[PDB]
C-alpha cells in the first residue's frame, strides 16, 4: 500500500472510473498508476476487487505494486508495459509481424486466461485493447480484476458470462491479432452482427491466420459454450500448431 511515493508523469486514461498516468514509485521503478474518480466507484467496489487482484499472480497478467487509498483520492499502481495496448501495437506494427510472432501472442494471452480459467475468475472483456506489451514483445492480461463484437450468444442474450464467454472473446481476439489490429464485423451494427453470428457467420480467416489457426478460431465460436473447449485445453492445441 503506497502513500505518495509516486511520481506522476503524463496520463494515459478515460471515462469516469479514474485516469491512468505514466508515473514512477521511489523516483525508480516505472508504473501505471490509475487513480479513480471521485464517487466513480463505491468504496468497497474498489476495496475487495483491488484485493482479488493482488490475490492473482501469473506471468502473463500484469502485475500490482500496491495501492493508494489514503483518501487523495485513490489509485491502484500496476508495472509499467512499455509497449502499451496490443490492440495499438498490431496496428502501428502492422505489415511487420512475422506468422510466428503473432501466435506466439495468442499462446501468451490463452496462457494467462488458463490461469484465470482454473482460478474461476471471469474476465467478461477479453480483448485486444485489455492486452498489454511488454519492452519484450511478451503479452499479458490485464483489466482482470454492449460490446456484443466479442460476446457470445448466451452473452448477447443476456448477460450469461462464464469462463467459455471468454474463450468465444479469445478467439475474436485470435483474429484481432493476426489481422494485425482489424476491427471485427466494422461495417455491421449489432443488430447484423448477432444476425450474422445466429447463422453461422463467423469472421473471415486473415491472411496470416493459418488453415489451421482458424480451425482453432472456429471452436472458440461454437454456438454452444460446452462445444468450445476450455482455455487449458486451447493452450495445447495452439502449443502444438505454433510447433509448424
Ligand atoms: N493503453 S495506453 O493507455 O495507450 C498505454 C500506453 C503506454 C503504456 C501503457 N502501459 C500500461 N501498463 C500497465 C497497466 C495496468 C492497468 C491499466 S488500466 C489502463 C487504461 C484504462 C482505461 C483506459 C486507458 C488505459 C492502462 C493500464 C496499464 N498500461 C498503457
Amino acid at each position: 500500500i503506497d502513500p505518495s511515493e509516486l511520481t506522476f508523469v503524463q496520463e494515459i486514461g478515460s471515462g469516469q472510473f479514474g485516469l491512468v498516468h505514466l508515473g514512477y514509485w521511489l523516483n525508480k521503478d516505472k508504473v501505471a498508476i490509475k487513480t479513480i474518480k471521485e464517487g466513480s466507484m463505491s468504496e468497497d467496489d474498489f476495496i475487495e476487487e483491488a484485493e482479488v487482484m493482488m490475490k492473482l499472480s501469473h506471468p502473463k497478467l500484469v502485475q500490482l505494486y500496491g495501492v493508494c487509498l489514503e483518501q487523495a483520492p485513490i489509485c491502484l499502481v500496476f508495472e509499467f508495459m512499455e509497449h502499451g495496448c496490443l490492440s495499438d501495437y498490431l496496428r502501428t506494427q502492422r505489415g511487420l509481424f512475422a506468422a510466428e510472432t503473432l501466435l506466439g501472442m495468442c499462446l501468451d494471452v490463452c496462457e494467462g486466461m488458463a490461469y484465470l480459467e482454473e482460478a474461476c475468475v471471469i474476465h467478461r472483456d477479453l480483448a485486444a485493447r485489455n492486452c498489454l506489451v511488454g519492452e519484450n514483445q511478451v503479452i499479458k492480461v490485464s483489466d482482470f480484476g454492449f460490446p456484443v463484437k466479442w460476446a457470445s450468444p448466451e452473452v448477447f442474450s443476456f448477460s450469461r458470462y462464464s469462463s467459455k464467454s471468454d474463450v468465444w472473446s479469445f478467439g475474436v481476439l485470435m483474429w484481432e491479432v493476426f489481422s494485425e489490429g482489424k476491427i471485427p464485423y466494422e461495417n455491421r451494427s449489432n443488430s447484423e452482427v448477432v444476425e450474422d453470428i445466429s447463422t453461422g457467420f463467423r469472421l473471415y480467416k486473415p491472411r496470416l491466420a493459418s488453415t489451421h489457426v482458424y480451425q482453432i478460431m472456429n471452436h472458440c465460436w461454437k454456438e454452444r459454450p460446452e462445444d468450445r473447449p476450455a482455455f487449458s485445453r486451447l493452450l495445447r492445441q495452439l502449443a502444438e500448431i505454433a510447433e509448424s
